[PDB]
């Protein structure tokens, strides 16, 4: 209980490091150079008074404790501020480190799927009375352990990897991670780096998490399982779909897997001659259809109805799912929490009627598989592409040979247009992908969504879906539509 001043704590650590310090009873309050923070709210709602615009001398003077953001920790105008109260005790983001986690925490990581598993999640606990940290941030590395350290019952957070080693695994320690999900494992963030060190770098996460919530339908991730493991999968479909079949290899021996069943992509039902063999889930879901299946978990089961639906969407409800009876939650607050579910925008978002327009976050293989494999247009297909893979060309390639499905295919990004030759379907541009003046990857900008959409509208009749994927058209496709109206 004492009083604590946190300079450039409007950051995204800062305000991190205000709020636990905070939580520990104290007279914390923000300083800052910075007048404006989106953090107002949430500051003032526990209770953190606000020194910005500039740094109150008394206030700094008068504190007993002063607290660094990590962004500063070497900034001569901050420290020609705090040498100005030289017996003051200094709080740098190691000494909050060093604080213990004793709540349960759940680390999510995977490939796609890891933010509505998390949320789904959250919905979960958040309805059986329990009291999860929100970090309310507009954006790292040391977010999912400072998160984990602020007051509530269960933590649930993302911990995602460029492909950067010890990445996931430092974060996870530091979390203090009891609970690991992976969602799936495929080809993403791969710039540089070979697929074989982005699954070493996934495979981090079994090196902290005690137990661990496991994807039986995928190869990879179930190899990883050990003795503390529960698996989620799928048993049956009650629908018919397209495969969008990927190749995996033994990660036991080497050869490629053979499959008896797929759902999507690479998850399916496999097996191999060397004895490995997909693990029978306990967390199942039964007579999958498009937008409703029987969740299964041991003697119970439970119809589960999500909005946006999809084999996708089914597998991170079962991961959500095992998550929770990890947890030990009841089954039907389980049920109810998957059935309450709001999805977050930029998923499968319509954004217009007739003709249909959707808008969606898919920026990788996978994710445009899933998205493909459960949209069904009544009317013919007119895709917007306006991503531009991480992992670069190869990905992009990959992407518009998938993207041939589509009876018109609108690069809107630059390297979408570079991609699209490579594909067999109808392929219509527009002047804003023709000449990048830049070098390096120019993302999709807001004029070449918006030619792209209006080309996409100049050839939809109003039975057609247009369907516009990636994250410049999440971004800007509402506001595109709105001033077009
Ligand atoms: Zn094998």
């Amino acid at each position: 209980n004492k009083k604590i001043v946190v300079i450039g704590g409007c950051g995204t650590v800062g305000s991190l490091m205000a709020r636990i310090l905070k939580s520990k009873g104290n007279d914390v309050t923000v300083s800052d150079i910075r007048k404006d923070t989106y953090l107002k709210d949430i500051f003032k709602s526990e209770g953190i008074k606000l020194d910005l615009g500039g740094h109150d001398l008394s206030l700094i003077k008068k504190a007993d404790a002063i607290a660094i953001a990590p962004s500063l920790t070497n900034n001569k105008k901050v420290l020609n501020l705090i040498n100005k109260n030289p017996k003051a005790e200094l709080i740098k983001i190691e000494d909050i480190l060093k604080y213990k986690v004793k709540k349960p925490v759940v680390g999510i990581t995977g490939t796609n799927g890891k933010t509505t598993t998390r949320e789904m999640l959250k919905n979960i606990l958040k309805i059986s009375g329990l009291e999860v940290p929100e970090h309310h941030l507009n954006i790292t590395e040391f977010i999912p352990p400072l998160q984990a350290r602020l007051p509530g019952d269960v933590a649930v957070v993302e911990i995602g990897t460029f492909g950067v080693k010890n990445e996931i695994k430092r974060s996870a320690k530091n979390s203090n991670v009891t609970v690991g999900v992976i969602t799936n494992i495929s080809r993403d963030h791969l710039k540089n780096i070979s697929f074989q060190e982005y699954v070493e770098c996934k495979k981090e996460i079994t090196e902290v998490a005690k137990k661990l919530v496991l994807n039986a339908d995928d190869p990879i991730v179930a190899s990883f399982g050990n003795d503390n493991t529960v698996y989620y999968g799928i048993e049956n479909l009650k629908i018919k779909i397209k495969h969008f079949f990927e190749d995996r290899d033994c990660p036991f021996c080497g050869k490629n897997l053979k499959y008896e069943e797929i759902f999507l992509g690479h998850l399916g039902k496999y097996e191999c001659e060397c004895g490995f063999k997909r693990p029978r889930p306990t967390v199942k879901a039964i007579d999958v259809e498009n937008k409703k299946f029987i969740l299964s978990i041991d003697s119970n089961e439970g119809l589960v109805k999500l909005e946006y639906g999809g084999i996708f969407n089914v597998y991170n409800a079962l991961a959500a799912a095992a998550a929770a009876f990890i947890l030990k939650i009841d089954f039907d607050k389980i049920i109810e929490g998957l059935n309450t579910f709001k999805k977050v925008p930029g998923r499968m978002e319509k954004i217009y009627k007739k003709p249909e327009i959707i808008i969606d976050y898919a920026h990788n293989v996978a994710g445009v598989k899933a998205i493909l494999q459960t949209i069904k247009p009544k009317g013919r297909l007119i895709v917007v592409n306006t991503i531009s893979s991480e992992s670069g060309i190869k990905e992009d390639i990959k992407i518009a040979k998938i993207l041939s499905s589509a009876d018109i295919l609108i690069p809107a990004s630059y390297s979408a247009r570079k991609a699209s030759k490579y594909t067999n379907t109808t392929v219509i541009n527009v002047k804003s992908t023709e000449k990048k003046f830049k070098k390096g990857t120019l993302g999709a900008s807001k004029f070449q969504v918006e030619e792209a959409i209006k080309k996409a509208l100049s050839y939809a009749d109003k039975n057609d879906t247009i369907l516009i994927i990636g994250e410049g058209g999440v971004k800007y496709g509402r506001e595109i539509i709105e001033k077009i109206k």
